[PDB]
């Protein structure tokens, strides 16, 4: 698990590798263990092309997301932040779903 200091910024990695013409696939951030269809406890979500659920504001996904790229990234962490976390891949279809559980230790 990875270890930010109360403060700091967290950073959890996240990505998928995309296809020819970039097809976007939906993809969802929730803290809390991975369920068995969408995400817990929603934090971010993607459609197609950027975000449909967003209480965005410390919540961002530092890296491009149209390369594949959804990392995580939450600014000023306290110790509620501290737990697992899921980066959810959302495929056209079901049982496909690229599920990440991160775990996240504040310090």
């Amino acid at each position: 698990g990875y270890k930010v200091e109360v403060g700091k910024n967290a950073y959890l990695p996240c990505s998928y590798t995309l296809p020819t013409s970039g097809t976007l696939v939906p993809m969802c951030w929730g803290k809390g263990f991975c369920p068995w269809s969408q995400c817990t406890n929603e934090l971010l979500r993607t459609d197609e092309r950027n975000v449909t659920y967003q209480k965005s504001s410390r919540y961002q996904l530092k890296g491009d997301l149209n390369k594949g790229d959804v990392s995580l990234i939450i600014k000023n962490v306290t110790l509620d932040d501290h737990g697992t976390y899921c980066c959810r891949i959302q495929f056209p279809g079901l049982m496909n779903d690229k599920k990440l559980e991160l775990k996240l230790d504040i310090k």
